[PDB]
């Protein structure tokens, strides 16, 4: 297990534009295209991202390319964020993957807003952190996914992903 396999489990793989859990146009492995309700706007973003006229459909190789970029972008987001970087630097590799997962799903700004959880994580108060993390819109809207990510922070194991 690693961050790629983890996110592939959490996000799935779809080769045609679909709507994510928030109703937003998405493709591939959780590649958000736009928050606009315009399918045409989403198709335009897709064509810009892939570099050809795709008419809403991509290949598996293209999906994996966008995914690799998106994982890289999440890590970059963390390292450039003054709230996230000290916590990330404090974590072991397994828990780092949990943090990347969160940023992938919610964005850098959104995760930087989990001030109290981040402090508990930095303190290595894992059970406390896990309780605090679940007091969130995130948990309430995507509870099975959030439970997996929280288990990963709580235990520093991949036990929630041995599917």
């Amino acid at each position: 297990m690693n961050i790629f396999e983890m996110l592939r489990i959490d996000e799935g793989l779809r080769l045609k534009i679909y709507k994510d859990t928030e109703g937003y146009y998405t493709i591939g492995i959780g590649h958000l295209l736009t928050k606009s309700p315009s399918l045409n706007a989403a198709k335009s973003e897709l064509d810009k991202a892939i570099g050809r006229n795709c008419n809403g459909v991509i290949t598996k190789d293209e999906a994996e390319k966008l995914f690799n970029q998106d994982v890289d972008a999440a890590v970059r987001g963390i390292l450039r964020n003054a709230k996230l970087k000290p916590v990330y630097d404090s974590l072991d590799a397994v828990r780092r993957a949990a943090a990347i997962n969160m940023v992938f799903q919610m964005g850098e700004t959104g995760v930087a807003g989990f001030t109290n959880s981040l402090r508990m994580l930095q303190q290595k108060r894992w059970d406390e952190a896990a309780v605090n993390l679940a007091k969130s819109r995130w948990y309430n809207q995507t509870p099975n996914r959030a439970k997996r990510v929280i288990t990963t922070f709580r235990t520093g194991t991949w036990d929630a992903y041995n599917n």
